[PDB]
Order: C-alpha cells, then sequence, then structure tokens
C-alpha cells in the first residue's frame, strides 16, 4: 500500500506544480481524486489533512489570480472533508474565516450577489463550531456591506432583504440598537432607489 | 461465424486500448457495438459476461481520470446485459457496490446532486436482489450524507426531501430510532438554514 | 435521357463510396436528391426500388458507426418511396424488421427514450401491412424492454404509459394474460421507485 | 445611366458565376441588391423579368445542390417583383409550379413540415391567379401526401389539421366524395397513432 | 485645441477609409465617438453637422454593400444630433426620405418585418417635422406593401394589423375611400389566406 | 512590509501600461486585487485614493475606445471605495459628474436603454452627497433627452415611464412648470407614436 501512498503524495505536489501555471481547478480535480485515493488506502489522517490545506492553500491563489467563485465550491467540500478527518475545531474557524475574505473580495471585483450565498451559509456554519459574537457581528456586517454595495451597482430588490435578515441575525445575536437602525435607513434608503427602477 | 467474433474481440482490444489513452468514451461505444453484434453472432454467455467485465472496469477509470457523469451510463445498461446473460446475482451486487463508490466520489467533486438519483436506482435495485439490510442502511446513511454536503453547498430546498425519503427507507428496512432523529435533526437544521435564502 | 439516368446511378456510386469514408449523411442526401432525379427521369420503378435499397442498406451502416439517429429519418421515408413505387408487402415487413433492430440499439446505446417513437410508428405499419401477430407481440415486448432500462437509466415516469399502452397492444393481438400481469408487476415497481424522485 | 446599367448586369453574371461554385445565397443578395439598383435607374422592364428569372433559374439549383429551404425566399420575393413589373399571368402560374415542385422534394428529404406552409400560400396564390381546377387538387393531394408522410416520421397532431383543411379545398374545388373519404380515412388512421404518442 | 479638432477630424477621415473598405460599423463608432470629442471642443455647428453628413452617406453604402439593418440605427442617432445642431428641415426630410428607401429595400431582400417600425417612426417624425400629406401618402403605401409581401411570403397575422393602422394614417391624411377600401380587401385577403396556418 | 507595497504598487502600474494597448478590463481586474492588497497591508490612505483616481481615470478611456459599458461597473465600485476610504465630498461629485458624462455618451453610440439606470443610480447618489439642485436637473434633463431618442430607435413602452418619474424628480427638486409642460408634451408624443404598435 504505501509505495502507492508516496506517489499519490507525487502525484498531489506535481499536480499543484503544474496548476499554479495552468491557472484552472480541473489539475486539482485529478489532485483530489488522488487525495480520496490515498483515503481509501488508508493514511494518516492528520496527513490527509495536511494534504487538504496543502490544497486549500493553494485554491485560494487560483480563485483569485484567475477571477472565478466557482474554484471555491470544490474548497468548500474539503473544509468538510477536514471536519469528517478530525482536525481542530479553532483551525476550522481559522480556514472559514479566511475563506469568507477571498468570497467577500471576489464578489466585489467581479459584481455578482449569487457568490454571496457561500458566505452566508460559512457564517451559519461558524456560527454551529461557536466563532466569537462580535466576529459574527463583523462578518455580518461586512456582508450587509457588499449586499448594500451590489444593490446599487446592479438594480434587484431581492439582495436587501437577505441583508435585513442578517441584520436580523445580528439582532439575535445582540447588538446596540443604534446601530442596527443606521442599517436599517441606508437599506431602506436603497430600496426607496430601486423602487423608482 | 468464429472469425468474425474474434475480430469483434479484437476491435474490443484495440479499441480500449485506445480509449484509455485517447480519454474519450466515444470509443468505447464501438466496443459495445460490437459486444452487441457478438451477442447476435451467439458467442457464448460467459465470454459475453467477461467481456463486459472488461468494459465496465475501463468506464469506471475513465470517469474518474476526467470527470463527468454520463460515461457510468454505459456501465448501467452493461450491468442489466449481464443480468440477461445469466451473470450471479452475487457479482451483480459486488459491481453494483463498486459503482455506487464511484458517482459517490464524482458527485462530490463535480459539485452536482443530479446524479446521485442513479445511484437510489442502484440501491433500490440491490434492494430488488437481496443485499444484505446493514449494508443497504450503509449506502443509505452514505447518501444522505453526500445530500446533506451539495444542500449546504449550493441552495436548493429539494435536496433535503430526497435525504428525508432515504431516512424513511432505512426506518422501513429497520435502523434504530435514535440514529433516525440524529439524521432528522441535521437535516432539519439545514433546512432551517436554506429557509433565510 | 439514359445519359442523365447514368449520370445519377453514378452520382449515386460515388456519393456512396465517399459516405463511407466521410461518415456523414449528408453525402448520402445528394444520392438521394439524384435518386428522386432518376424518378423525374422515369427510371424503371424496379430499378428505382433497388437504388433506395442500396441507400437504405448503407444508412444502417453510417448510423451505427456514428451513433446519431437523425441518419435513420431518410430511410424511412426511402421505405415509403419503396412503397409508393410498389415493392412487395413482405420485403417491406422485412425491411421494417430489420430497421426496427437499429432503433433499438442506438435507444440503449445512446440512453435515449426519445428514438423509440419511430419504432411504435413502424410497428404499427407493420400492423397495417399485416406482419403476423407474434411477431408484433416479439417487438412489442423487446420493445418495452427497451422503455423499461431506460426509465431505469433516466428518472421521467411519463416512458411507462407507452409501455402500457404497447401491453394493451399484446392484449389487443391476445396475448396470454399471465405475460401481461408480470409485465405489468415490474412496470409498477419501476413506477415505485420513480414516485420516489 | 447605361454604363452602370452595363457594370450592374456584369455585376450580377460575375456573381452568378461565383455563387454557383461558392454553394451560398449571400453572393446572390448581392446581385439582387444590385437588380433593385438596375430597377431603380429604370432599364427595360423585360430585362428586369429576365434578370429576376436569371436568379430564379439559379436559386432553384443552389437550394437542391446544399438543402436548406431560406434560400428561395428570394426567389418567392423575386415572383411578386415580377409580378409587379408585368411578367405575362401563365410565367408566373410556371415558375410557382417549379416552385411549389422544390418545396415537395426539399420538404421531404430534410424531413422538415413547417416550410411547406410557404407551399400553400404559393397554392392560394395561384388560386388567386387561376389554374385549371384539377391542378389545385393535383397539388393540394401531393402536399397532403408530404403532410402525411411528415407526420409519421415527424409525432405532432397538428400537421394532419393543415391537411384536413386543405381536403376542405379539394371538396371545394370538387372532386368526389370517395376520393376525400379515402384521403380522409388515412388521416384519421394517422390521428389515431398520434394519439398514443 | 485647434489641433485636437483637425486630428480628430483626421481620424474621422482614417477611420471612414479602413471602415468603406473593411466592411465594418464597428470601425465608424469610433468616428462617431471622435464627432462627440468634437462638438465637446467646440467645433462649428454646420462642420459637425457636414462631418455627420458624411458619415450617414457612408453608413447607408456599408449598409447595402453587406445586408444587415442594426447598422442604420446610428444613421437614426445621428439625425437628431443634425436636428440638435441646426441642420435645415428640409435638409433633414431630404436625408429621411434616403434613409426610409434604404429600410424599404433591405426590408424585402433579407426576409424579416420587425426593421420596417423604424420605418414607421420616421415617418410619423415627417409628420411631426412637416412632409406633405401626399408624400406622407407615399412612403405609407409603399410600407403598406412591404407589409403585404412579408405577411405573404414569412406567415404572422400580426404583421398585417400594423398596415391596418397605417392606412388609417392615410384616411386621417386624406386619400379617396375607393383606395383604402382596394388596399383593405387585399389586407383582408392576406388573413383570410394567414387563417389557413 | 514596504517592498510588497513597492511591488503591488509597479504590479499595478505595468499592468495599466499594458491594459492600454491589450484594451480590456480583465488586466485592471488584476492590479485591482492589488490595490485591496495595499489597502490589506496598510498604504497611506491618501496614496490608495490617488491609486483609485489613476485605475479610474483609465477604466473610462478604455470603456470609450472599445465601446461596451461593463467595464464602468469597477470603476462605480471603486467610487464607493473613495467614498468609504474618505476622498473629500466635492471631488466625488466630480468624479460622479465625469462618470455619468461617459454613461450619456456610451449609451447613445451602443444603442442601449437599460445602462441609463447606473447613471439614475448615480444622480441619486450625487442628491445624497448634495450636489446643487440645477446641476441634477441638468444631468436629468439630459438623461430624459436619451430615454426620450432611445425610445424612438427601439420600440418600448417602459422607457417613458422612467423618464416620467425623472422629471418629477425636477419637480421636487424645483424647476419652473413650463419646461416640464414641454416635455411631457413630448413624452406623450413618443407614447402616442408607441400606442400605434
Amino acid at each position: 500500500m504505501e509505495e502507492k501512498i508516496k506517489e499519490l503524495e507525487e502525484k498531489v505536489e506535481e499536480l499543484v506544480k503544474e496548476a499554479l501555471e495552468k491557472k484552472d481547478p480541473a489539475v486539482l480535480k485529478k489532485a483530489l481524486v488522488c487525495v480520496y485515493e490515498m483515503k481509501k488506502l488508508g493514511m494518516p489522517n492528520e496527513k490527509l489533512i495536511e494534504l487538504l490545506k496543502k490544497l486549500v492553500e493553494v485554491l485560494k491563489k487560483l480563485a483569485l489570480e484567475r477571477v472565478d467563485p466557482a474554484v471555491l465550491d470544490l474548497a468548500l467540500v474539503c473544509v468538510y472533508e477536514m471536519k469528517e478527518l478530525g482536525m481542530p475545531n479553532e483551525e476550522l474557524i481559522k480556514l472559514l474565516k479566511e475563506l469568507v475574505e477571498v468570497l467577500r473580495i471576489l464578489a466585489l471585483i467581479n459584481v455578482d450577489p449569487a457568490v454571496l450565498d457561500k458566505a452566508l451559509v460559512c457564517v451559519y456554519l461558524m456560527k454551529e463550531l461557536g466563532m466569537p459574537n462580535e466576529e459574527l457581528i463583523k462578518l455580518l456586517e461586512e456582508l450587509v456591506e457588499v449586499l448594500r454595495i451590489l444593490a446599487l451597482i446592479r438594480v434587484d430588490k431581492r439582495v436587501l432583504d437577505k441583508a435585513e435578515v442578517c441584520i436580523e441575525e445580528m439582532e439575535e445575536l445582540g447588538m446596540p440598537e443604534e446601530k442596527i437602525k443606521e442599517l436599517r435607513e441606508e437599506l431602506k434608503f436603497v430600496r426607496e432607489i430601486l423602487d423608482k427602477i
């Protein structure tokens, strides 16, 4: 067995090197096939976690350097693979904070609200795993920001309701109602412009 | 007769050797046409079964080494051809276990729930052919898992209802009610997340 | 006159030789135009029937060596041309029995139920022309087989209703009710699986 | 003036020779643009009629030698241009018989019922201009045949209703009622088949 | 500043000479951008009207020498630009007569009614700018002609109602009622044929 | 830190230099990624505002020299980046006047009503930032003009309703009614033309 495992690590290594030059996730799909083969053979769970890291920490670069959200969907399923292998909860929370930030930047520059839905499900996953409350308030305020901006750049009334649901999450978590009211006013102001269109 | 049969075997052989380098099921389609011609020519039923194994096995490799679902549809047909030629029930249950265990990995890595329906069809086929109750529950737990994951990776409420249906098949198959309620609570949690959207 | 007739036979045979190498029906479409021109010139009706055979018996080979079913639509039209020219009803039934077989192999290998409707139309045309009942039972049984298999590969409830209609044709031919009940049981079993989906 | 007129005739000639080698109506669209300039320059109306004839009698060759219907739409336009220029009624009736007599063979070989509507329009145009009554009935019987054949090759009930309306034109034009009942029986037979589908 | 002004005239010249040989309007879009820059630089209004004439009198020639309608949309815009800069009403009416004629020819040679709406808009614009009722009637009779022809060639009931509205404009402009009755009879004859569809 | 900041400034400016020659926004998207990296590295706010200016003042020239509107969407995002980053309100009003003054040309030369919505939201942003009444009213008259022109160049009722809403913004913001009544009469004339269609 261990010969194949080393050869599959070599495939993952060769494919990382090639993928960074080709800028395409298909090269890393082959690498995940090899990761799942190593898992099927049986391998140290920590080595499988670090192999998964050695892909997540390359998928970000690929997703940025060729602006594309779909590359991150493959990354997200590998986060649940590290969950199932027993990566520590603090490390999951670290990784998820980090991936939320590449969604946040990519959703802005590509001008697309649908990509933010990944961020919302990741924020609820960190609510499940127990990230500190002020840090949820931060990512919800931030994602309310990118929803607000995209609702102005592209005309669609629905985008503001998602932000209002995220305001109710900050209300449910507890925050000074002065901030809540400020945010509400901004969203209803943007609605009063989209009402015209 | 026998010369055409041998020349059709030689065609299957060379088409297989081409297909693995070419990476396309279009090559294997002509090989399967030639398998049907050898059926019409009355080649021995066991030889057809073995040639069909020596296409199912190549379809698995092709489907993995360039990821899409469609290649497997030929394998699903060829399983019923082996049923009809009289391959033993134990060998059908073997290949159906094995092929479900390629649907599962490809559904994850390509991020698509639609392929999972074929796995459910194959589960009910192994129910028809008499797989043991625990082993049916095992694939139903697994496919409930890949449904749960794709219901988180993309927003669509319907995916969880198919999972709920499959939990009720494990209930029909006598799974412990404590495990049923654990699984249910997870799916209702994912529905409460999708209710936001 | 006869110079144009020979030149059209030359066009037909040289385009046949070309088409087999190029693998496309568009080469034969020009030959079929040249066949209609030979009809317009009053070429003997038997010579025209034989020229139509010399296309039908090449259309099937093209339609196997590449898998697309649209090539057969010319064959179907040319069967009615031989009907109009007065080819014997027994020989129509022979050509139709032959053509119905290529429809089966493309339905299966292309994994597509929509082509089978053409087989149902041809079964009813042999009902019109007077095939012996037990041979309709064969084709009807076998076609409900391909319908049953594609209802498992491709998930759509409607396919089984065509199969029920074709069981009612076997019941209209008076086939023993033991077979009807077996076929029905297998179909409501497949419906009960598709009811899940 | 006459220099431009002759250079436009030369353009028509050069474009006709080019079109027949290139096999594309866009070369002839250019020639018709030039004919419309020659028409605005007020050259002899009979020369314009013969120039339009020398495009109609090349559009048909193009439309056969590669099969698509849209080439004929130019021809049908130029028929009304020749009507307006005052071409004798028997030439219109002759050319329109000829175009009906290309719509048939192209509608058959492309297996497309939708083109036949242009034929029915040209039938009613020859009803306006007058034709010997049995010749309308011949073209209506023929088009009722291509409608019947395409109602078998394409599964769609609607095609038989157009044919029924056309039978009622043969009824209005007074072919004997036994022949009408033969046509009707054949069409309700095809409807009883398409009722299954 | 005058250096940029003459350089923008030279850019118009260069891009015109390129466009007219290359045959694509995208080259003239840049020349118009340079015209709008010269307007912003306060180039004299009559020079700008002549520069605009020196593009309209090339858009038409491009739009004939390869046949598509969209090239004329620029010209329709630039006419209102010339209106704003103070082109004489007689120059507008002349030029709009000229452009309406290229819509009329292009609507025949390419089998499409949708372009004729732009001609109807220009008719109402010359109604606003004060063309005589008799000349409006001339264009309305012509556009009723091309509507009638396309209604027959490429069957759709709806096209004919626009022509009825345009007959009511000739009635409003004042036309001898026997002519209105002739046109109505021809148009209802065309509807009675479009009932056979 | 400062080495990465200088390298990111160099990576911006060298992509900008080639973006102008290549003529595509995908080059500048990578430069804007590197701008967000320089904010992440804490480069001083006034240098980041300068870089955002340097980028916007190249986005416009690209969006003119190739005529498509989507390039401006980045510019709108970077304007809100400068808002948040703390560029003074009067020079936001300057940049927003300047950017509206490319939409107003690009909407005409590549005929499209839909882009004007991006201008209307920027007008209401300059309302929020407090540009003077008569300067908004000028842009609203101008955009009511481009809405008027496109409502004539292509048929759609809705374009006039946006313009009516915008005229009522001028009534709210304060302008005498003779302008309102003139504008209304013109828009009602365009509705009366579109009522024909």
